[PDB]
């Protein structure tokens, strides 16, 4: 309804870039790996871990006299490309604007590990973190979960585990996330040949990821929208995309988290697009935008 914001659309014009399979995922995530990326905060410290087996990469927020918050970060990508150098970026704005040890958990990717891999790694790393976070000098008692695109999805999946096996999260940061698979939503159709992902691109990354599922009935780790029930997960900070085609995923997680009792908090920036963290500290809107749930991440915690 506004406008697709001006400097996006420069930046769209010089580098435009769509999410899809095209070429096989070799050739996908090179595409995705060689975009150009603003290095952000990189006076932060940073170190390589493998995590129960799951290779990880943890950051640490600006020294202070308090002891800070440990944050979990899974990254987006399709649940087929993506990893610890093409995130490093964000990552890192993570961990400054939260305040926050953050441990950006490298999960298995399809099509060669398909679902359940993604959700077994990152939900390991977590249960790690929940009981061995002050041994990197965080407060195991203030954990959180984020994640963009298909990490947004595996973050609200963490979400409902860790109410079900006792971790306790104080939030959940979902960046434009895939909730539902609900293609019938409005922005399905409005935002179909998007910017940065198309209906095409998602119906394509959630069969690459979990071709074999009924989703008729699905299971929640899967589709985090069809649970029994979400009452009880992490309080929600949802930061959704006006010309994104998941936008309406986004809003309707947060309608039903509240019909469960849940607090959420969603927030659309209407002149972006899907990904826009990859515009931090280069399209001014995106990075407003970022520091909006940034900063909410940084009170819960």
């Amino acid at each position: 309804r506004p406008a697709l914001d001006a400097i996006l659309e420069k930046v769209l014009e010089a580098v435009p870039f769509q999410l899809t399979m095209d070429g096989g995922p070799d050739a996908a995530r090179e595409r995705f790996r060689a975009l150009p990326r603003r290095e952000v905060h990189p006076e932060l410290r940073a170190e390589d871990r493998i995590v129960e087996g799951v290779p990880v990469r943890i950051y640490w927020p600006p020294e202070s006299s308090q002891t800070p918050p440990v944050l979990l970060f899974f990254h987006g990508g399709g649940w087929v490309v993506g990893d610890l150098d093409s995130y490093d970026g964000t990552a890192r704005a993570h961990a400054a604007g939260v305040g926050a040890v953050v441990v950006s958990v490298d999960y298995r990717l399809a099509p060669e590990h398909p679902y359940p891999a993604a959700v077994e790694d990152v939900w390991a790393v977590t249960r790690w973190v929940a009981a061995h976070a002050a041994e990197l000098g965080a407060d195991p008692a203030r954990i959180a979960v984020a994640g963009d695109s298909a990490g947004g999805n595996l973050a609200a999946v963490v979400a409902l585990l860790a109410r079900d096996a006792g971790v306790r999260l104080r939030a959940q940061l979902l960046w434009y996330p895939a909730t539902t698979w609900d293609t019938s939503l409005a922005s399905f159709t409005e935002n179909a040949d998007a910017p940065i992902l198309g209906r095409r691109a998602v119906g394509s990354f959630s069969t690459l990821y979990a071709a074999d599922i009924d989703l008729s009935d699905p299971p929640a780790t899967l589709v985090p929208a069809r649970a029994a029930t979400l009452a009880g997960v992490a309080p929600a900070y949802i930061a959704v995309a006006g010309y994104d085609p998941l936008r309406d995923d986004g809003i309707r997680y947060a309608e039903l988290l509240a019909a469960d009792g849940v607090p959420a908090q969603v927030h659309n920036a209407d002149t972006l697009v899907h990904g826009y963290l990859g515009y931090y500290g280069v399209v001014p809107a995106a990075t407003e935008a970022a520091d909006l749930a940034l900063a909410a991440l940084r009170g819960a915690l």
